[PDB]
């Protein structure tokens, strides 16, 4: 189709307008005293939310170039959220600050590539400073404290998360399920999790969670890429008559098979989720065999000769529950002989014993760990169904935050880690003057989020920023109580991973938009 | 003719727009780092000035109501400048701050009259605080220091001002004249100054200062109101054939005589300035007799018998030089035998002892003081004519500033006296909540000028404002050196009269606009 | 009248547009390969010129704000031309470069005052570097060489200039005149020159040179300011019936006297030029008496007793020729007794002998020098009237250039002195980063004129600029011959005063325009 092309200054101005619109939409929700945004719905009842994720998801501009700018910032913020579990608003406001200042500098006549180099150097130094400033969260007490902070200052959720980490390990798999009774239940069941996601977004059973959830589904284990529906059509009919959902994992699913699976899911006649197999080659085959051992099923292997057409229901694997997300897939409580699992892990241990290369030893150890560790299940209990759902959501959020914390520690939250890092880095220099300007741009951008928070609070931004800068360590300004102190002891924590990811993704998108020269869109 | 009438909110909005235009025009020239404003001229060469007085004088808008707002802010600022010798920009920015906040509060629903009452109460308390904070300027060292500060840190001007004040007295009259030689000369001549001014601006000889200056002029002394030109026509003809200027003082000059004199002033055939007689009643006749004794002329009084037609050149009083301003008129070195002056002052003293009432004694003492004190003339000299004119202008400005200082002391200049006073008054209260809102409005408005100065300096206004508020006394921020400390020690001095007048006039005009409800203007 | 007010960015943008228009109009006429500009005339035949002064004079824009910007740049360029005799185009192009870069920086968020400080610092360092780089032009050989270079490589003009300098002195007064015969004639006659100029441009006899010239005029000498024409109707009538012009010099001429003199000059019935007396006070009276001795006239002083009506034709001073310019007035061949001049010079020298203070000694020394040195008259002779006028114009231009050269030496012309200086100042630094940006702006602006010259020549600007920067000393690029080498040897000489004045005035106007925030101009 005919295209509209913008060059240089005009394209950058349009992108800046789009970024400004999206950032002004999402920034008012930043901070404990953040405002709320009204999102319209076709149903009739508007939705009022203080969550920046929803506001970002609902933003799309009429102008095409401004739309591209908004979509770029939205995509990088979503990547930050997926990597960390928070910081979408922080990443967006940081990106807006860097983009605005960098475009001002570019309009001043400075070299965009040198500006990007300076931004990258400043951000790398900032990541180093953040790693220096982070405090570990390895002890169970710190884990419980972080979990309590994440779940709106609830001690029960923190205690539950700490118990789960103690039972399964900090690197173990923990999932949250509904609790039958009033009291909460924690148990460890056989299961495993891999890094493959769903093939199609239409598989999403729960749009609010954004993940596919199946109750007692069937497992298909194929060593070949699935392309024709007719190959597994008898299996699909057997699943449909069985009345239970089906989860299929193989090399790949493409073409008419994927199309008909999507159509069936939309019609809802059969609940089928398509997920690729983990790894590749010998590794995908070994992990498929491991999953077969876990679920008690059989791998449909072409070299063996076993075929999908002759596959039966009893040959398929079975699990009590599976959760599929775009980033990972979890198998929870697969039915299978414990003796079979013990034999499999013993075989993997032997393979480690005669393993020679360190890479193979590490891979086999990872496999045996993810096979023998199991999955810890958290059953959230409450008196009322609605409060039980709210508690489950809070527990999920706290679990994600605690995972990030145990991954990378915690820093002084509320946007003061960035201002402290900028204060430490104020003496950085680059090879060229434009690099120095880029470094200053990055420093001011890292200043920005705390200013936005305290502007949402209604307080003076510059004065609070100066006061926090004059301090040291984790000393900072508390938005809720409107009074300074040690941010760690006051209960305002942010995992180091969240801040680091937000800063890095904001820097990347800002550099990409600063070094942008041409813009190609469809005509209105 | 037809009129356009605005009611309530929209009229106040037009005021806000006009005041905003004028205040943004004049407020950028505030502070040592103040910007400059380019003013167009019909001749062709634009004028670049950092003086808020000229910028205010040039401002006149096209919308009639915005023009009203700008014109009345201009009028009150001009009144402040005339009363104090400086502070037009400060008065205008203070008025804009009060007007903006008060109009916002009025639109919020608070009663305008209560807001005006609160503003007046806060301003009265602020005047009291300013009087408390002012340091005296009575000693000659402080007088010299203030004079030096006023004349761009020049010690010679301050020393000249201090020694002239010591020679003639603080209440004495000091006049600046061109010096023939390189060195500066000061001499005391016989003369006096009264508060009457010229009838119309069309007599202004030099538009730069807006004052009438005459070299060796003639003095006309009439105890009757001048209305007809033909009464003094022979006197005017004698003056014209003599070639020297003439100064006429009488009860009043109006009608055909005033019209003919003004037309002659534009035509330039005869240069005559018209000034009303000082005082009223028998006091007026006594002061006219004193003028006659000083200048050696004769008073043309109807009751005595002589007529202006019978008046001759010898009957006219003669002086070496006179200066006429709309605020006061000065008679310098009037020629006359010193024996007559001694007899007249002995006569005034004998009424001094024979008088009984305190009012009459005080007024006679004032008369004898102003008659026997004389006039101190400062002859400013330099190497070349242009720098001599520049030094004369600097000396005149320093003289005005030192007169204000000895009148009411000095305070910490640079706009920090107002912020200190607001910090002191932060605990004020009123009868009604609307009065409290007005008080807070006045406090923030007094904060505003320092914020404007430090914004012109490029620094953050809020941080500097709170840093100054944290201190006490005359501790403040130096705009020129970009560093804090004691404002008096740094030589940043503002006369207390200047700040007091600016605050009071800004408050008055702001109350007038806040309580304004209707407007009448000609149609476009 | 109603005014239009622009604030901040809009005003600066309009100024940038106006300056761009003016600088593009005048910049094409820079360098030996400079293009030519066609200017309209009311007569019908357009004027084609390569002279940037005329192009700048004719420029005037419709938009009021752009017109104000252009007029400011025009005014500073004209001041530079008056001070130096050349460099209007260089000043304008330098001003445009600084203004463009500084406005870019201001839009980038730099502090305008710090930018102006950096510009001033860099320009001061550049002036010091220029003084270091200048070579003296004191000996007669260099004077003749510079005169030859200025007059299109004509050795005769150089030799006449050199011999005139030898005869009267480098600080003497030299004036050019039409030659009766073919041979050029030089002679020294009595006369003097003072810095006072004409009161109004309407006195200009010949607009081509912008100066007032009179043949055998009468001299009026008054110690008092002239305001009334009635004082000198008889003298004017006597002059008119005599038929020769009249030159009047007094303290000042204002009002109806100036108006009627302008009217008489416009009508042409009586041609009289009015110039203020030199000096002020006692020095002014002494200089007037010296002029009276020189021209044989009498000073009409009120205090001595004589008066203007009492003045006659014989009392008026007489001179063979006088030239009046807005910067100075020259009296040439004033007829007077040689014995009177000898007595006056002996009196002045013995007054010097008895003089004590250094300032009085210097004043009397300059008086005696300007009274006894005389005026050297150059009679430019040729064979044809038109070529005689062309040679006279060339000789006058060469005289101006030689005066500038002997004042401050010569540097490598053709715009390479500025590029060399900017090369030397590569390591200059300021207190703030904004000051450094301003310094870089000034350096690039000083680069600009050579780039413009070589762009007019059609060659590559950047390559030539870098080649000249790589060199050192007076090495540079020749525009006429398109080949590098030493610029002094090729005869591309610009007086150091011209380049220094152009740079300083461009910097001043650029700082004024960078620090400008508001405008006031009449509505369209």
């Amino acid at each position: 189709a005919a295209k509209d092309v913008k060059f240089g200054n005009d394209a950058r101005v349009k992108m800046l307008r789009g970024v400004n619109v999206l950032a002004d939409a999402v920034k008012v929700t930043l901070g404990p005293k953040g405002r709320n945004v009204v999102l319209d719905k076709s149903f009739g009842a508007p939705t009022i939310t203080k969550d920046g994720v929803s506001v970002a998801r609902e933003i799309e501009l009429e102008d095409k170039f401004e739309n591209m700018g908004a979509q770029m910032v939205k995509e990088v913020a979503s990547k930050a959220n997926d990597a960390a579990g928070d910081g979408t608003t922080t990443a967006t406001v940081l990106a807006q600050a860097i983009i605005t200042e960098g475009l001002k500098a570019v309009a001043a006549g400075m070299n965009p590539m040198d500006l990007k180099r300076g931004i990258d150097k400043a951000v790398t130094a900032a990541v180093e400073e953040l790693k220096a400033l982070s405090v570990p969260c390895s002890d169970s007490k710190a884990i419980a404290q972080v979990g309590t902070i994440s779940a709106n200052s609830d001690e029960t959720v923190g205690k539950l998360i700490a118990e789960a980490m103690d039972k399964v390990g900090k690197e173990g798999v923990i999932t949250v399920e509904d609790g039958t009774g009033l009291q909460d239940e924690l148990d460890v069941v056989e299961g495993m999790q891999f890094d493959r996601g769903y093939l199609s977004p239409y598989f999403i059973n729960k749009p609010e969670t954004g993940a596919v959830e199946l109750e007692s589904p069937f497992i298909l284990l194929a060593d070949k890429k699935i392309s024709n529906i007719r190959e597994m059509l008898p299996v699909l009919e057997a699943v449909a008559k069985a009345g239970k959902p089906l989860l299929i994992i193989a090399e790949d699913v493409e073409g008419e098979a994927l199309a008909t699976l999507v159509v069936n899911t939309m019609r809802g006649i059969v609940k089928v989720a398509a997920v690729k197999a983990p790894g590749f080659g010998d590794r995908r085959k070994a992990m498929l065999q491991d999953i077969a051992t876990l679920t008690g099923g059989t791998v449909i292997s072409e070299e063996i000769g076993m075929e999908l057409e002759k596959a039966t229901l009893e040959d398929l694997g079975q699990a009590k529950r599976v959760v599929i997300n775009k980033d990972t897939t979890t198998i929870i409580d697969g039915v299978g002989e414990e003796a079979a699992i013990q034999g499999r892990v013993a075989q993997i241990r032997q393979q480690i014993e005669e393993a020679t290369s360190d890479y193979d030893r590490e891979k086999l150890q990872e496999r045996v760990a993810k096979l023998a560790g199991g999955v810890a299940v958290i059953k959230v209990g409450a008196a009322t169904e609605v409060e039980m759902k709210e508690k489950k959501a809070r527990v999920e959020d706290a679990l994600h935050a605690t995972r990030a914390a145990v991954e990378e520690g915690v820093v002084a939250g509320g946007g003061v880690a960035l201002i402290r890092v900028a204060s430490k880095l104020a003496d950085l220099r680059g090879q060229n003057e434009d690099q120095n300007v880029g470094i200053k741009v990055a420093l001011r951008a890292m200043e920005a989020p705390l200013r936005q928070i305290v502007l949402n609070c209604g307080e003076e931004p510059s004065v609070v920023a100066n006061t926090v800068k004059g301090g040291d360590g984790n000393y900072g300004y508390n938005a809720a109580t409107e009074e300074y102190g040690n941010m760690i002891d006051m209960g305002i924590l942010d995992p180091t991973k969240v801040t680091r990811s937000a800063l890095q993704y904001a820097a990347s998108v800002a550099g990409l938009m600063i070094t942008t020269e041409c813009m190609v869109t469809d005509l209105p």
